């Protein structure tokens, strides 16, 4: 009958539309994987000025959701024995030998526990290998590696970069030529082709100034992916079913489903951040709050890596100046969700949309 499709549309509309209105979001794409089938719901405008509507193929900046792609490349390097998570960072870049990176592991970099690497590179560091090298050579930990989590692009950026070095090829080339094709992603880019620019949404900030992401140090590793809701859901489905990929890539995805420590309700994997499921909306918002992004937290290390599967919610937020993305999936329920918007709107609001959809699907 039509009831299931009507109910799903009613549910997604009811979750999305008030949040779009309340946050003045011009355009938003939702994609849901439910019972092995994709469902797309598209809202509003990709560009207010030219009237292009959002579709499941519209490209959005996903910001730090890119970190989950970076983690997958690292998972490939790891499970191919080109690196180990307990390697010292300077093993993989001679320029760092003699620096504090002699005493910092790849896991620490990946999980933001190297000792106080900041959220962003300073403005003084441009997209330049020598400036990035000198930044790391001069950096000193604020506190002991392995003790506190401080969310950081330079941290997981370096992890990604070193994983590429371990494979003997540039990060960006590996992503284009190996990772994205292995995952079946033809609408996913670090550098959007000229021929696909018509699909690239406009981003909008304060006073609706147009904003698309510019070049920056380790941008590719930290925040550089542009993709469509359909492609991002394909990536969620790969995460739900790594066994559907060839074994080297299956293993790469599995490596991003391992938790190393907890902070509050959140268990930190490579890229993904996990919660028990069900959990309250308020606790999931708290785990995705501004203090979790901006302040250091003492970790509770697990006795061994924990499988992030079963009745757990794995998620990641991503932001750029003009865009706000969120992805969440529940491995034990074969359920995934992507919410891409062309405004950077509060994380709590992204989580509210997702939670309304997930709750409604339960009910
Ligand atoms: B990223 O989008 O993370 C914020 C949303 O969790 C990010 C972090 C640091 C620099 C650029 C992008
Ligand atoms: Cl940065």
């Amino acid at each position: 009958g039509e009831a299931p499709a009507d109910r799903l549309k009613a549910l997604v509309d009811a979750a999305v539309q008030p949040v779009m209105k309340a946050n003045d979001i011009p355009g938003l794409a939702v994609a849901i994987s439910l019972k092995g089938e994709p469902h797309y719901f598209s809202y509003g405008l990709a560009s207010k000025e030219d009237g292009r509507r959002v579709t499941p193929e519209t490209l959005f900046e996903i910001g730090s959701v890119s970190k989950t792609f970076t983690a997958t490349l690292a998972g490939y390097a790891l499970t191919q024995d080109k690196m180990r998570l307990d390697d010292r960072a300077s093993q993989h870049w001679p320029a760092l030998q003699g620096s504090r990176f002699d005493g910092i592991s790849l896991l620490d970099l990946a999980t933001y526990t190297a000792g106080g690497l900041p959220l962003q590179f300073p403005d003084s560091v441009q997209k330049d290998q020598a400036q990035i090298r000198d930044y790391y050579r001069q950096w000193q930990p604020t506190y002991a590696p392995g003790s506190q989590r401080l969310y950081s692009n330079p941290s997981i950026g370096l992890f990604g970069y070193l994983a590429a070095r371990s494979l003997g090829q540039p990060f960006e080339r590996l992503m284009e030529q190996q990772v994205f094709p292995a995952l079946g992603l033809e609408q996913t880019h670090l550098d959007v082709p000229e021929a696909a620019l018509a699909q690239y949404a406009q981003g909008y900030g304060k006073d609706d100034r147009p904003l698309r992401v510019g070049p920056g140090p380790l941008d590719a590793e930290g925040y550089g992916v542009k993709t469509s809701a359909a492609d991002l859901l394909r990536f969620v489905d790969a995460n739900l079913h790594p066994e559907r990929l060839d074994r080297p890539w299956a293993q790469a995805l599995d490596a991003t489903h391992r938790g190393y420590y907890k902070v509050g309700d959140m268990t930190q994997g490579l890229g993904w951040e996990a919660y028990d499921w069900p959990i309250s909306l308020k606790r999931l918002q708290a785990g995705n709050s501004t203090p979790m992004a901006l302040q250091p937290h003492r970790i509770a290390r697990l006795p061994a890596p924990q499988a992030l599967e079963g009745q757990r919610l794995l998620n990641k937020t991503g932001s750029t100046n003009g865009f706000g993305a969120y992805v969440a999936f529940v491995p034990g329920r074969d359920l995934g969700l992507v919410i891409l918007a062309n405004r950077n709107y509060p994380n709590a609001e992204r989580v509210k949309i997702a939670y309304a959809i997930l709750s409604g699907l339960e009910q």
